């Protein structure tokens, strides 16, 4: 059996996640009224609504040998042209020198042109094009993203629209925000879409919005008003949780949350919103659901639980807990000044306070300490191969890159292994002594599609672009991810392809009953004459770090 | 005192190594009947057999100012000139334009000409050349090493040779398989070696096989039969391991292990075959062990010990076991129907199981949450270094290179400190304003040996070629492990070497107690003058990211 | 709220710090005599004395289109004209051609100079200079630090003085020992400082001491001598340490030292130095507060403490520990024999301690198998980025770069968010398609303070030197770190600034709930037409990794 394999397209910054930082621990553990107990916190709902955007747009071009722009369509031209015919105007609208300049399609004139589907046969939409002064119309339905807020969404293309897709003059909907004027946006009342491809008209009335943006423009499927939803929504079950008073704020710290919250010190009452029932049962159940897992046989509840807000949105639900071998303590002391309540009885006795905030001190600073050795580390990680840390992160194969200080996040479109073929000989014939680094792969996105062309990505990632070269040298051997298994190539052609069994794996962390031998290194003749140079592998961190240095002087010398 | 220096050589792919990738965890526990217990996985025996595999062959070049390559040596010439000789043919045959072809040594005639030593003097061989048309004969006792198949063995030089090492015709030896001709191969029945350096003949008759590849001739001791040997063998003994059953198979998964196993959800019957007492004897001996350890006095066995095969040729021995706690739950339930045989027993209470499946999900999904993080982690390294991945996971100093997907591995030669010698100026005067970036070393594989050139690499490595340079800036000051302790040069000049304790050490994870102060930038002023360089230490990953930045800046005004 | 940004200067060496590297673990448990216990490492007291120590210089430099170097101020020209005028001389004196050769200002003559505050504006020192043939007198208050030793200290430039800083004539102080000669030192008795920008004259008699080195002229404050202190110092107080007994040497092993020590099995005499009960009760006392922890429930105390000797200078004191539930063994054995005094007990039962043997075994096995795991990642981690690990590793944002196998650092200024400006367009117009990478930022060190140029660095980093540039591209999105918050920049231009809670945060290692959408590559048509690049982010270790293959291709086109 073969693993499926995965294209994983550049993230246009559709969506961007910051990730945590080192904190400051203490070296000295100073806090107050220590007390561990269960957590729940709790992230603001964004309410994410989704709808398939259609954007649609001229892409104006000379070929003059110039000032090429991109342009949006007008309105009528969409609902009488695209819609009402499925075709496109030849003729185009460009601002120039700012004032209305007038393009054609190949320097001819105005002809009913139809659009083709996209060739990259992509998920994402079906990207009609007309065309594979130059006019050229081109039809994407995008997937569009909105947030609680509603006055603006993003498009796939990352680009942020200032309209809210509720807005519009049908009905009482979101009319209260708009950023653009009312000739640029335009709604129909009992509109009809239909694909393209097919022309087959829709089964049902769809009214449609329509926006001209100063680049494109776009339209979607007009929803009167999304319903109401809960504003508060769980974000992660904590399993413990220790809260540490100091400088009149608290400091909540956990093991598997990696970040610390501060509050008020005084309980959000909660119970003034309607929504207390929402987040409350939902809050309270899963105190029992954590407190019934391993807490119900050693520690004791500590009054009713308490909410309390957090710096940067986050509500907290706490529940204070004890250990039964803490109990003795405080019942102990208790029968002393008489001569299980324990409610209003935690932090009375200083003395027996006093150890317990020094013990439980360590255990939050070691989880400080041990979280900041992962942070550190994992954000470099994420520097180096942001494509592993984002799949690692989201539970699946997900493709991201390093917007300098924000991480981007995209989706990997998923294809079989009987879709794809690799070549057989990696090396071309256009440039001797230079090739492609890695194997060369054709496939389709599905069963009878299209073949396209691409290259071979670690980790069974494919490449749209076939981009990966180097000086290729003599007497290369290299094994590279294919399916299931690897794919062995020896002097840049295509030699078999073997099994994951068929190479020893050391899953243990130390191995020392591998069948290693002294190797011999077996350098070619040729490149003892000819003074070519030898293959090396992937280079080493000092290797690339060194190969830079060459290069240095390298330039020197021509500067010289 | 010194710790031994280490000269890694290239590795060759010999040897390869996988390395694990991170699994697929589950967001939620839905696997059921879990239970914990001791398991022992096991590893094919690979049996590797491994023989000193004479390499010969002839390297034919031209001095005119081409078409150099390597080809084998006969035979005859091997057992009539090397061998009753000690000397190598001057005269060789090379095929060019698909017809045989004629050498000589230095356009002289035929003429006997003796084997010396290589001047490597590395433990590979002896490497004997005779020269250090222009033909050179050359005869190396590389190492080599098969597998349990026994069909195809493959050298230290990496070249898989696809003749079995037992293939002859002397006895009723591995002559059912065999990829080369007759002709290719030659057997010698009471053949005698000797040694080209003192020539002195074998002491005992040694059999001899001959092999006759197109790129080199091949010899080495022909051994009649190896014996048999058990056909399983331990890999590991797991402390403690998971099982779940989920989808009509089941999974298991350790802490110490970081990769799943699936399995059939039948115990393979290991007594239909004779090895089930060398197996059964060294599992069961293992479930003692590490049960007597810990388990002994928390956990009780459930029933006898199962076996079942593994995705990939693994096999493994699983002991279920429960805690103690959890058995007054069994034997609370088993009274109530019947109103200690916890065998057949297992699973039988839904509600018992109902929780246990949940607890324990949280540990197996915890494994693999923290497992992945270090996968993640461990792979990032071993691509940015992997001879310090290597050396942490094969218990001792070794070279590694990355051969696309898939790890090299080669042996180390150790070399005591009192054989090596440190350039007091690292400086090169052939090139103004660039020179070597580490110190410059020279140094003999053993006591009294010849004495070779070389480089300091990072943490004690010795590399043979001498290439780690850069544009030496002005006010370098750099420190260099050497033995012991490190080596001070300021300015491209050997200043004195200090010992370990004259540097401060930051152990700890977190140490605030340095004596660090407000350092001032004595930046020189020839730099301001000269427009020269300044030093700045190894590049950071953001400088390294940087410098490519502004090299691609000088290709574009080129370009330009 | 805004964190505080924080300009890190690139450290001189002044402060050095090896960082431990992984050690060698049994592959199987061979120690003898395994015992747990509380340890608390001691490390040598190095008496770390700080002083301002004034370093007084002349520049000299032609303007002939040669031969600048660095020449020390004379005593009479510091205590006279810079002194007690506040004045720097006109003419200097440098060695040319081994002879004393003379020196002016901008070809002038002789007259009298004023000394000027540095235009920095940095916390080291004023760093007075004249000028912002051509002489230029320099004068800095840069701070200097000193080891227990006290005959070199070294100064904030990093250049190592070979005086000790209490050498004098003035009474018995530190003349035992000084490398300069006679000439090259001279001590002012009632001496009187004064402030370059006042000129007020110190208001208590201050002796100043003054050496001239080759390349410059040093003096600072004369203290008569420093008092005794401890010799002896703690440095951390183990939770846990196990000690091994094996080839005649204990191996002591702790979770939270990564470093393994050797002693000699002889308890050191402690007591025969008067620093006994300077240790002895610092030691002491540490053991009862670990004790009195968690131990004092769960383990009994085997006899008084023991101090034993470590390589590296390390004194440990332990105090070996055994559970309670091993007890139960002991005295079991025990009162077979006699058919609670543990002391001179341990060890007694071979049986007995036969599996607590092993089973520590594999607790020291598994720390130091973890600890090289974090070990030989945390040394990678360093050398990709060592201010991050830095930071990490001091508790506080601190400035380090790797001199070769030596780790530097040098203290960063911290400045409030307040006295900082980001440049709206950081795009330059003096190269077009080519820009600064990170936005450029105007900043005072103080408030009212003057204005000074620099460049916004990762981390909220602030460099001084504008140079991180690139071939900037089209449709390039990125954010980076300004306070407490990111600031959004599209197209090279500002478009406005977010706070934290805009930015979507994965806290926890595995976070599914993210609203992530397909993104759809719009592309801009300016890139088919121009023929240009598009923007990508941060480069990958794979892109890097395969930027320098695309340049090393294009030296290849230039040589050939
Ligand atoms: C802890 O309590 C303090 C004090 O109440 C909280 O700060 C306060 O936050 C409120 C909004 O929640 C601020 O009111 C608003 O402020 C400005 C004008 O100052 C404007 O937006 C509105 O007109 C309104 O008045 C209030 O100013 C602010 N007070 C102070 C002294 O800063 C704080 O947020 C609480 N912390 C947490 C974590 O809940
Ligand atoms: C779990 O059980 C299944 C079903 O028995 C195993 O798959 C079976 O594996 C056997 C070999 O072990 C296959 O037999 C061979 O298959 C091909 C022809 O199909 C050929 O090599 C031989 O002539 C022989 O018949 C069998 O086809 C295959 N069955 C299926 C349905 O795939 C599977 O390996 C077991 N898994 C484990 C982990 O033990
Ligand atoms: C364990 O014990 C050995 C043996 O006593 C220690 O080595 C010895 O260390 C002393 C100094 O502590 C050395 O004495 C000095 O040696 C040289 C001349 O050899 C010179 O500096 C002085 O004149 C003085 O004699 C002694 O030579 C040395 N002995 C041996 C055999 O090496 C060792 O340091 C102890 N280890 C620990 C960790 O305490
Ligand atoms: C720790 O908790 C205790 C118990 O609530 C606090 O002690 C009370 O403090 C309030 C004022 O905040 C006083 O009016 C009460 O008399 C105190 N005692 C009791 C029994 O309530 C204590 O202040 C808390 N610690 C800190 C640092 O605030
Ligand atoms: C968990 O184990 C139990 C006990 O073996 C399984 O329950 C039995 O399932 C078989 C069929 O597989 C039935 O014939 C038996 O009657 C069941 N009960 C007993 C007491 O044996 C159960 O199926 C297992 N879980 C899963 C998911 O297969
Ligand atoms: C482990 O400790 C025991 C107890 O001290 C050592 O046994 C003693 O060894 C000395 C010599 O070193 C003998 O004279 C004693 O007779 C032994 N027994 C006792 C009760 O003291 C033992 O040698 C230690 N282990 C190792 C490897 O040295
Ligand atoms: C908690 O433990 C008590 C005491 O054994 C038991 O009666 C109760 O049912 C337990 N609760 C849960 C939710 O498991
Ligand atoms: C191979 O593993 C066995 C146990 O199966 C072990 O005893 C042996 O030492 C290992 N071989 C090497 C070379 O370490
Ligand atoms: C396991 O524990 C029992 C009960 O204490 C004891 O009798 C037995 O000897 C132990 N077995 C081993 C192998 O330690
Ligand atoms: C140095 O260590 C001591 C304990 O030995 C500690 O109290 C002190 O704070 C440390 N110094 C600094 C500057 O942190
Ligand atoms: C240690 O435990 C004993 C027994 O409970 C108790 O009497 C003693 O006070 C404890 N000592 C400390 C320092 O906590
Ligand atoms: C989002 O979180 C909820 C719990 O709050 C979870 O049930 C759901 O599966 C998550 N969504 C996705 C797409 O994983």
């Amino acid at each position: 059996t073969d693993a499926n394999f995965y294209v994983c397209p550049p993230p246009t910054g559709a969506t961007v996640v910051q990730f945590e930082q080192p904190r400051r621990c203490p070296t000295r553990p100073e806090g107050q009224n220590y007390t561990e107990g269960i957590a729940v916190v709790f992230k603001e709902n964004i309410a994410p609504y989704k709808f398939k955007a259609t954007m649609y747009y001229k892409d104006v071009t000379v070929s003059q040998v110039i000032f090429e722009d991109r342009a949006p369509v007008p309105f009528e031209e969409v609902i009488d042209k695209i819609n009402a015919k499925g075709v496109c105007r030849s003729t185009a609208k460009y601002v120039r020198n700012n004032l209305e300049t007038t393009a054609f399609h190949r320097d001819d004139h105005e002809t009913d042109m139809e659009l083709k589907p996209a060739n990259a046969a992509t998920r994402t939409s079906r990207g009609w094009h007309t065309t594979d002064t130059t006019v050229n119309c081109i039809v994407e339905e995008v997937d569009a993203r909105s947030v609680y807020p509603y006055d603006e969404f993003v498009l796939a293309t990352g680009d942020f629209v200032y309209m809210s897709p509720f807005y519009g003059y049908r009905e009482g909907s979101h009319t209260e925000h708009t950023s653009y004027a009312a000739d640029r946006f335009k709604q129909v009342d009992g509109f009809y879409a239909r694909d393209l491809t097919t022309k087959a008209r829709a089964t049902a009335p769809t009214t449609r919005n329509l926006l001209t943006t100063p680049k494109f423009t776009v339209a979607w499927d007009w929803v009167p008003k999304r319903p109401s939803v809960c504003t508060m929504t769980k974000w992660q079950e904590v399993d413990e949780m220790l809260r540490s008073e100091y400088g009149g704020s608290f400091r909540f710290s956990s093991d598997a949350i990696s970040t610390t919250f501060t509050t008020n010190l005084t309980e959000y009452p909660l119970s003034r919103v309607d929504l207390g029932d929402c987040i409350g049962k939902d809050a309270r159940d899963a105190m029992d659901r954590i407190f019934a897992r391993r807490y119900n046989a050693t520690h004791i509840k500590v009054g009713q639980p308490q909410y309390y807000l957090a710096n940067g949105g986050f509500l907290i639900a706490y529940q204070p807990l004890l250990s039964n071998t803490l109990a003795e303590l405080y019942v102990r002391e208790h029968l002393r000044e008489q001569s299980i309540e324990f409610a209003r009885l935690q932090f009375t006795y200083n003395h027996i306070q006093r150890p317990v905030n020094d013990m439980l001190g360590r255990v939050a600073i070691a989880w400080c300490e041990e979280q900041n050795h992962e942070l550190t580390l994992w954000n470099e990680a994420r520097k180096l191969n942001p494509n592993a840390i984002a799949s690692v992160t989201v539970g699946r194969r997900v493709s991201a890159r390093m917007l300098g200080d924000v991480m981007a996040v995209s989706t990997c479109v998923p294809v079989a292994a009987d879709n794809v073929i690799v070549q057989n000989s990696m090396r071309i014939s256009s440039r001797p002594g230079a090739c492609y680094s890695r194997p060369l792969v054709s496939f389709r996105y599905e069963d009878q599609g299209p073949l396209v062309e691409g290259q071979l990505g670690e980790n069974n990632e494919l490449r749209l672009t076939r981009d990966a070269i180097e000086p290729c040298t003599v007497g290369h051997r290299r094994y590279f991810t294919f399916g299931g298994g690897y794919v062995y190539f020896e002097e840049y052609a295509y030699s078999h392809q073997l099994s994951r069994a068929d190479i020893t794996t050391v899953s243990t962390f130390i191995d020392l009953n591998i069948t290693m031998l002294e190797d011999h290194e077996f350098v070619p003749l040729e490149v003892y004459t000819r003074h070519e140079i030898k293959d090396s592998g992937l280079l080493d961190y000092t290797e690339v770090q060194r190969r830079n240095q060459l290069h240095d002087l390298r330039f020197a010398d021509i500067d010289t």
